[PDB]
């Protein structure tokens, strides 16, 4: 069987992973890496990896630096920890200290063993300040030196009364959570058309950035409809497919989906995008799934 290990960096990415272990991803192993040991400890993911002595100056730990050489000191650990995985997925919220510095140690330690690497970081919102601002793009920028490809989700581009600030997080955590299953799950749980995990190597290794959307329908033309939704998703609305180099598709049904809504979605998906590029489509199969179809593409080597 496959082993793809999903790693939370940080409060923000072991928030992420806390939500991916409460809402379920099939078959992939969750680790939260933390400077912070009362995170480890209060966390209900099941492996944890403390980086640095997690003895802290006052407020020191905002620095990015300090979750860089965290990671470093313990960079045996993050290697022992991933050594024989076929992917790695990295969550971490970019703007503070351990996230920001030490998420692109952690992909590096999985780039060098080989490991195809794939980070889902969210930026922070403006009213956070510039500071934090500037931290999550110096993070994303040496992230980027380090993954196979990178989606980054803009909490501004997420998101009133009621909304508390557990809420407004929680959003990003869907959007990183559909992610992460939606590329998985086609290799941990498929359905009637196996992905390749060739092919799911072939748009995702060294391809740079990349960007998801998803939509779901019921219905006679639920193959039809959930595709276009995810084409029209809010977080693609600003990237055409055929800029992509790579296209990845996962269509999430129950025991009923047939090979005609394999077609349609293929063809829907291949009507938006370019032909000089990989289209690569697989289905994964959720026996809690009645009525309801699910499409996730995720495009890869934008830019
Ligand atoms: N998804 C999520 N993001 C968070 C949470 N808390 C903070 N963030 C975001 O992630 C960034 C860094 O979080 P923080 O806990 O301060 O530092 P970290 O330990 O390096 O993750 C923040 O600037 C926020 O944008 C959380 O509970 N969940």
């Amino acid at each position: 069987d496959a082993v793809i290990k999903v790693i939370g960096v940080g409060g923000g990415g072991g928030n992420a992973v806390e939500h991916m272990v409460r809402e379920r991803i099939e078959g992939v192993e969750f680790f939260a890496v933390n400077t912070d040991a009362q995170a480890l400890r209060k966390t209900a993911v099941g492996q944890t990896i403390q980086i640095g002595s997690g003895i802290t100056g006052l407020g020191a730990g905002a620095n990015p630096e300090v979750g860089r050489n965290a990671a470093d000191e313990d960079r045996d650990a993050l290697r022992a920890a991933l050594e024989g995985a076929d992917m790695v997925f990295i969550a971490a919220g970019m703007g503070g200290g351990t996230g920001t510095g030490a998420a692109p140690v952690v992909a590096e330690v999985a780039k060098d063993l080989g490991i195809l690497t794939v980070a889902v970081v969210t930026k922070p919102f403006n009213f956070e300040g510039k500071k934090r601002m500037a931290f999550a793009e110096q993070g994303i920028t040496e992230l980027s030196k380090h993954v196979d490809s990178l989606i980054t989700i803009p909490n501004d581009k997420l998101l009133g009364r009621g909304i508390s600030e557990l809420d407004a997080f929680g959003a990003a955590n869907d959007v990183l959570k559909g992610a992460v299953q939606g590329i998985a799950e086609l290799i941990t749980r498929p359905g009637l058309m196996n992905v390749d995990f060739a092919d799911v190597r072939t748009v995702m290794s060294e391809m740079g950035y990349a960007m998801m959307g998803s939509g779901v329908a019921s219905g006679e033309d639920r193959a039809e409809e959930a595709a276009e939704m995810a084409i029209s998703s809010p977080l693609l609305e600003d990237i055409d497919l055929s800029g992509a180099r790579g296209v990845l598709v996962n269509i999430t049904a129950g025991f009923d989906l047939r090979l005609d809504e394999f077609e349609t979605v293929g063809n829907t998906i291949r009507a938006f995008a370019s032909d000089n590029a990989t289209v690569v489509i697989g289905t994964s199969l959720d026996p809690d799934m009645n009525d309801e179809l699910r499409v996730t593409v995720v495009a890869t080597g934008i830019g």
